[PDB]
């Protein structure tokens, strides 16, 4: 670790959209802003005019471009965009000081791609190529930077939320001490294709869910800031809600806020965070029969919602069909340090992260934790 004082608050984003980095895309460079994703693998970007662009890439206007020649096509479950493969030089301005020649996917058509208001013009895939369209040959934007430079093969997010536009830091190629405090923590990169990790217990103010862990990674557990909710698999969400629900009983808020559908609001400045409890979850440590526990806040699951005397909420954890999925109300609580060099995903306690008074966002270990292997799913 050290100090990367130039990428020190390079993110930015509206809150309840995604974070995004400044990047320049070809010679002369380009401005673009660019979500940040560690949830998908493709460098891709505006290169057509659109209603929610106000600015894209230009590939006539670049002395550097190639033209891969090739088409690539992307539909995802709620969206989709098509776009034609080419190269060009890259580099971020506020980052390792160092251009590299990337794989552009130049996006030509989308429907529900784009999101109004956003103010990101691409997307900025940081896992690996296993999941790259159209196939695992096409290298993601970080392996060309590592393969080109001397920059070391890992990245850390210190994404900072809110309670006003969000922030935070994407260290590319390091870890920068100032942005957290306490102990590093590791769990390992169970694969390389998401950012894959195994869960290993799961509490709701220190009360064990008490399911079988293979439940809590059903059918894979992955770090994607790409997704704000936590969002969880059917049999786990459904438990983790009936327990939420008990915790904070001395309120009573309607079905729908529980499903996500509707807001809560309390007079400003009178959020009661002490009656809702805070959720772990216990990590596989990088040590035989060793865990680690991660512990979030209401602050981080309940989303404050905007609009011109109450603050007022959307509940953030959410089920899933595809396992769980460890998002921005997970990361918010914490510095998240990709280290892919070593397979490994480390937490530490964010120096950024919302609290109160009283209560902080926790990374704690070790915790003597038998058969972890076991709630991987096969
Ligand atoms: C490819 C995909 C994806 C994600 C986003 N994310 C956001 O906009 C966003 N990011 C962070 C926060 Cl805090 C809030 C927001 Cl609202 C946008 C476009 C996009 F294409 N990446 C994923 N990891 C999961 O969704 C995928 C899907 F295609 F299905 F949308």
């Amino acid at each position: 670790t050290g100090s990367f004082v130039e990428m020190v608050d390079n993110l930015r984003g509206k809150s309840g959209q995604g974070y995004y980095v400044e990047m320049t895309v070809g010679s002369p460079p380009q401005t673009l802003n660019i979500l940040v994703d560690t949830g998908s693998s493709n460098f891709a970007v505006g290169a057509a005019p659109h209603p929610f662009l106000h600015r894209y890439y230009q590939r006539q206007l670049s002395s550097t471009y190639r033209d891969l020649r090739k088409g690539v096509y992307v539909p995802y479950t709620q969206g989709k965009w098509e776009g034609e493969l080419g190269t060009d030089l890259v580099s971020i301005p506020h980052g390792p000081n160092v251009t590299v020649r990337a794989n552009i996917a130049a996006i030509t058509e989308s429907d529900k791609f784009f999101i109004n208001g956003s103010n990101w013009e691409g997307i900025l895939g940081l896992a690996y190529a296993e999941i790259a369209r159209p196939d695992d040959s096409l290298e993601p934007f970080f392996d060309s930077l590592v393969k080109q430079t001397h920059v070391p093969n890992l990245f850390s997010l210190q994404l900072c939320g809110a309670g006003a536009s969000v922030g935070g830091s994407m260290i590319i190629g390091g870890i920068d001490h100032s942005l957290y405090t306490g102990s590093l923590w590791y769990t390992p990169i169970r694969r390389e294709w998401y950012y894959e990790v195994i869960i290993v217990r799961v509490e709701i103010n220190g009360q064990d869910l008490k399911m079988d862990c293979k439940e809590y990674n059903y059918d894979k557990s992955i770090v994607d800031s790409g997704t704000t909710n936590l969002r969880l698999p059917k049999k786990v969400f459904e438990a983790a809600v009936k327990s939420i629900k008990a915790a904070s009983s001395t309120e009573k808020f309607p079905d729908g806020f529980w499903l996500g559908e509707q807001l809560v609001c309390w007079q400003a400045g009178t959020t009661p965070w002490n009656i809702f409890p805070v959720i772990s979850l216990y990590l596989m440590g990088e040590v035989t029969n060793q865990s680690f526990r991660i512990t979030i806040l209401p602050q981080q699951y309940l989303r404050p919602v905007e609009d011109v005397q109450d603050d007022c909420y959307k509940f953030a954890i959410s089920q899933s069909s595809t396992g769980t999925v460890m998002g921005a109300v997970i990361m918010e609580g914490f510095y998240v340090v990709f280290d892919r060099a070593r397979k490994r995903i480390g937490f530490a306690v964010s120096a950024c992260h919302v609290h109160d008074e009283f209560r902080t966002a926790a990374v704690e270990g070790p915790f003597v934790t038998l058969d972890m292997e076991d709630c991987g799913y096969n």
